[PDB]
């Protein structure tokens, strides 16, 4: 257990990874919207999104038995086919099949084994080093739609989906390097609803903010930070008991998804904001290490992909309970008081039970 170090770029290849993919994946809201029953692009997209995470567990297997290098090779191969092809004609399945299935089903591929054999290696440091990785790939990922427009020279429609495929290519070379679930699927429900929240407050009345390395930047400055000192925190807490973290998180980030008092003025939202993009990190990226401590590293592989596909339904569902809700109890205000409810509930036998 080299514990980082020359380890750095096992780092640096799980940062280049991670970022990418998930900046393909918020870029497919460019993709379908303007590169593309009209209602078919919308279900498709949900396809696409959900496909990431479902087939996780199977891609456990592809792991487990083929070393992560090989399974990210084959999963940076199929999207690098992927989003070139569709070379054919416009024509309604052939479109489908080509973008979404191997989209999802390579990107399945790809996310998962960059989390697997770094314990193996990370053994003391191994909190703040997934700090790092979650900050790398918070900031690679909002630079992401600046980078594609910006070196995209406008090019058309066919010629910028076989260019995204650039970034598979470099992930190829770069390739070579249940209660528990079930209280973290419940947070999960209630992780999304302030971030749409804090994005529209911020967008509505505050509109000067417009630049790319200003805008998705208001919620990145905290992303990162959060993240490395969450991390960091995490190291340094010893056993099972980081649970806690998680537990703090989930009081404060329902406390914030309460605090309307304060949110609608701009002086207690930028504090606010920073403590949910804290939580956000707390949340998000503490699970590998959580899992790392419940299991050890053998099963860790198997645990990820379960709660992954676990989380997959709500993560669906979290968009679509916003906008239902947004208006069904009257008004969302009402509606949305209990969104810390469900972490609340998540915050409960996290001590009588661990596994």
């Amino acid at each position: 257990p080299p514990e980082g170090g020359f380890g750095w770029v096992v780092v640096f290849a799980a940062t280049w990874c991670n970022g990418s993919i998930f900046g393909i994946h918020n870029s497919v809201g460019i993709l379908y919207s303007m590169l593309l029953v009209e209602f078919q692009a919308a279900w498709v997209g949900a396809l696409a999104m959900g496909m990431i995470f479902f087939c996780s567990p199977i891609v456990s297997i592809f792991t487990d038995r083929l070393g992560c290098r090989i399974t990210a090779t084959a999963g940076a191969a199929v999207a690098f086919i992927g989003l070139h092809t569709s070379s054919f004609t416009s024509s309604l399945s052939l479109r489908y099949f080509t973008y979404g299935i191997l989209f999802g089903c390579g990107c399945s591929f790809a996310f998962q084994p960059s989390l697997v054999i770094l314990g193996h290696y990370f053994q003391r440091r191994l909190g703040l080093a997934n700090g790092v990785v979650s900050a790398g790939s918070s900031i690679f990922s909002m630079s992401f739609p600046f980078l594609i427009r910006m070196l995209g020279d406008k090019i058309k429609l066919a010629q910028t989906f076989q260019v995204l495929s650039t970034f598979m290519f470099v992930l190829m070379l770069l390739s070579l390097t249940r209660i528990w679930a079930f209280g973290i699927a419940a947070a999960a429900l209630g992780y999304f609803v302030p971030y749409v929240h804090l994005m529209k407050y911020v967008e509505e009345e505050f509109s000067e903010i417009k630049e790319t390395w200003v805008l998705l930047v208001c919620i990145g400055a905290t992303s990162g930070l959060g993240r490395l000192v969450s991390g960091h925190i995490s190291d340094s807490i010893p056993g099972l008991k980081k649970i806690y973290l998680q537990v703090l998180s989930f009081l404060l980030l329902g406390l914030m998804s309460m605090m309307i008092p304060l949110c609608r003025d701009f002086g207690g939202l930028i504090v606010v904001c920073l403590f949910l993009g804290l939580c956000n990190g707390f949340f998000i990226t503490i699970m590998a290490p959580i899992a790392f401590e419940l299991v050890g590293p053998m099963q860790a592989s198997q645990a990820i992909g379960y709660l992954l596909g676990m989380m997959a339904l709500p993560m669906i569902a979290g968009p679509p309970i916003a906008g239902l809700l947004r208006n069904c109890f009257g008004d969302y205000h009402v509606a949305f008081y209990f969104a810390g409810v469900p972490p609340i509930i998540g915050a409960v036998i996290l001590f009588f039970v661990p596994s």
